């Protein structure tokens, strides 16, 4: 629920104070103890924010059809199966039919970019509350490429590793390196960049998607044993919904009763079985973020010090401006204060 | 045959031509119409060459082992099966137990590296003679990585990049861009770092790999028909042995077999498998070298240039040893003049 402080903040911020108000960008930054999820194209980010949401909602692209930021805030709810989700985009309105919030996304995206990729680097706040998922805060970054293909441009190349390394440079968001597993990890565009900033591992968890489709006479152990690309935390093995199934329409729900069936009932990791899977990770993520948020709230006094550099310190273009620039930091306190 | 000469030549240069003369070692480089196999760690490189040689012979590369620019030469022999292979590493001696070759390759490497992955840059002149090969000259090449793993210092990564880029830069050199089907080509460290040196896509040929290891769902109808990531030439895709196979020590000869009926009996691909086989890469390359050379061989004045720049060289450590360049440079042109 604390994870939802950041969110109860956060939004009410890119609600107005997404300007960068001389010194009112100083929040969606520190305030962003919130995992960033990176994965070079075809990695699997697109999917794991669907089995960590146990519901569709992303416009599917095994190449790329998601070319934006994306602040995904979750929230458990009192077992009263009122699912739904909102948007800062569309104010005070509610969705239900996820498969058409997977068109709204596909549509806000299209209000600048295209059918085959352009440039747009300003967030997309969507909060999903759902009885059967974990209180948390994600931010989707688009896949990481090195070959400028089609009627794309040729900065797309170093313009995505731009975007990425600057939602990553921020010493607050935790890195989440999705690196599929029919390729070596000594090749992770993810890990390569995950190590660029944070050679320390202080923020950074391994994901490693796709294994059912990994080789034969190979398997996945020495990472979830943590012996090859040993990570400061551990690694977390997932099985998402194969291409095989996304076309077969497969629900998200009985999808997880499938990845379950996997490691519990597949010789090779029948023993690692319990620290693996969508359902799990989250429980973990949320846990390792809460610590983070928590252990980082005397961003009060460091919150509570950028107020009087205003409130008690006053053509008139910035007086027509500090009329926004403050409400934020004040809406801030109470939103903490309270609980 | 026109090829076999190039081989027959370079063995001679860098048989004493590895320290050059500060203005006449563009001559292995010069004499380099030859294919360089340029793929990223674990791509397929190795497993492919064994498929171009019908035999085993290779240090196994999931945990890499060939980090010596192995200049692999092949030559054809009339249908009397004196199969035999011979090194420069050791003048006049011949081989048979192929693993005894594979043992030697990985016995020299160890002299110039370690066992937990290190670096050096002299070549390796392992040559092979057989009915079942087409005349070729590869220089195999270190696998393009992007994460210094474990005991590799760090400068390791971007030090392989400039080594792979080196053979490659040379305008008479070909490129074997090996890249596996189970990852969106827009993350081919290969295609990326090919199109680097060769924006003309003129001396690059395509190579899919691991296609049985693709996902029940997707396939490659699109790249082989050359309608997705087209080159200039057709894209040949193949099925070397999988870990799986290397374990039951799947007799090499059982290679080509395997895939043929794969490629033949597969619907998706069916109609292509005559322009597709492993065997038919060699053929298709060895025929493409021919032209390459008969094109360039007026790089016969690249010589009469240095033999003109030294014939007129008009303690005694150079002189007496300049002529041991000419007579081992010059009469190469007479060995070219010849045919
Ligand atoms: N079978 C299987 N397929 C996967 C897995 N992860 C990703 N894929 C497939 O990869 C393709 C798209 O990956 P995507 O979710 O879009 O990741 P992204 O391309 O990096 O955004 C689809 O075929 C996915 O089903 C997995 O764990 N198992
Ligand atoms: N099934 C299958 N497996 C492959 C293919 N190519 C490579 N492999 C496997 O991929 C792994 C690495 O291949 P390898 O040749 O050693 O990579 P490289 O030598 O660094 O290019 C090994 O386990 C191989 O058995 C292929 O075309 N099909």
């Amino acid at each position: 629920n604390l994870i939802s402080l950041v969110n109860k903040i956060q939004r009410a911020c890119t609600a107005l104070g997404d300007h960068g108000d001389s010194s009112a960008l100083p929040t969606l930054w520190d305030s962003l103890p919130a995992i960033a999820v990176v994965g070079g194209q075809s990695s699997g980010k697109s999917s794991v924010l669907e089995s960590i949401v146990g519901k569709d909602f992303l416009p599917r692209g095994s190449g790329i059809v998601t070319r934006r930021p994306l602040v995904l805030q979750l929230q458990k709810i009192d077992d009263g199966t009122r699912e739904y989700a909102e948007f800062l985009h569309l104010p005070r309105k509610k969705f239900t039919d996820f498969a058409a919030v997977r068109k709204e996304i596909q549509d806000e995206t299209d209000r600048e970019t295209g059918r085959s990729k352009a440039i747009s680097s300003v967030p997309i706040h969507l909060s999903i509350y759902s009885p059967n998922v974990v209180n948390l805060t994600l931010i989707d970054l688009p896949g990481l490429t090195k070959v400028a293909v089609d009627g794309q441009s040729d900065s797309i190349v170093k313009d995505i590793e731009n975007m990425v390394r600057s939602y990553i440079e921020k010493p607050n968001c935790i890195i989440l390196a999705i690196s599929p597993a029919n390729q070596d990890l000594a090749t992770s565009d993810a890990i390569k960049i995950s190590r660029e900033v944070d050679p320390s591992g202080d923020r950074t968890f391994g994901v490693l998607t796709k294994i059912d489709l990994m080789d034969k006479g190979t398997d996945a152990v020495e990472i979830l044993e943590g012996r090859s690309f040993k990570l400061k935390y551990p690694w977390v093995g997932v099985v998402n919904r194969s291409q095989a199934d996304i076309n077969k329409n497969v629900d998200m729900i009985a999808a997880r009763k499938r990845e379950r069936e996997y490691f519990s009932n597949t010789t090779e990791y029948r023993h690692l079985a319990n620290k693996m899977g969508s359902e799990h990770l989250a429980k973990m993520l949320s846990k390792h973020l809460e610590r983070v948020i928590k252990s980082r709230i005397p961003g009060i006094q460091s919150l509570i010090n950028k107020t009087v550099l205003e409130l008690e310190t006053e053509i008139m273009e910035r007086r027509s401006a500090i009329s926004k620039r403050l409400e934020l930091y004040r809406a801030a306190q109470s939103e903490i204060d309270a609980v």
